């Protein structure tokens, strides 16, 4: 019942552009942080390059949940939590997140980016992630 990680990529195709990418490794002391961390992203862009958008994705692990939504425009965007984090909250974090992105920046000024600073961009979506820890929050 925690999120791990949250982020957005840009579907390039057979691979996905890594947009933005945030962490939560709670349990992931400083040992599984490193680990873990490359485990989410690596799947993280790997969902969105499964995701052709148009799509959502959901990728169970042995204890994780890799949650996909794609946008409408042109640049999707992943999520990955614990199965114990209903997707209803997810989807209104796809919501304020993939409007988050495209708000930052002009609908067409993105399109694809090809180019994005998963440290330093979309504030939101990180704070997100790291509130959303809970099953849902009720978007607190």
């Amino acid at each position: 019942m925690r999120i791990y990680y949250i982020g957005v990529f840009r579907s390039g195709g057979e691979k996905a552009l890594e947009l933005s990418e945030v962490k939560d490794l709670s349990q992931f002391g400083f040992f599984e942080r490193s680990s873990v961390g490359q485990f989410m992203t690596f799947f993280a862009e790997t969902v969105a390059s499964r995701t052709g958008a148009g799509e959502r994705q959901s990728i169970e692990e042995g204890n994780y949940i890799g949650h996909v939504y794609a946008r409408s425009e042109g640049i999707c965007g992943v999520l990955i939590t614990d199965k114990q984090y209903p997707v209803r909250p997810a989807y209104t974090l796809l919501n304020k997140i993939l409007d988050e992105y495209l708000v930052a920046h002009p609908k067409e000024e993105w399109a694809d980016v090809t180019e994005t600073n998963d440290a330093l961009k979309m504030k939101q979506l990180d704070t997100y992630i790291s509130k959303y820890q809970d099953p849902s929050q009720a978007d607190a």
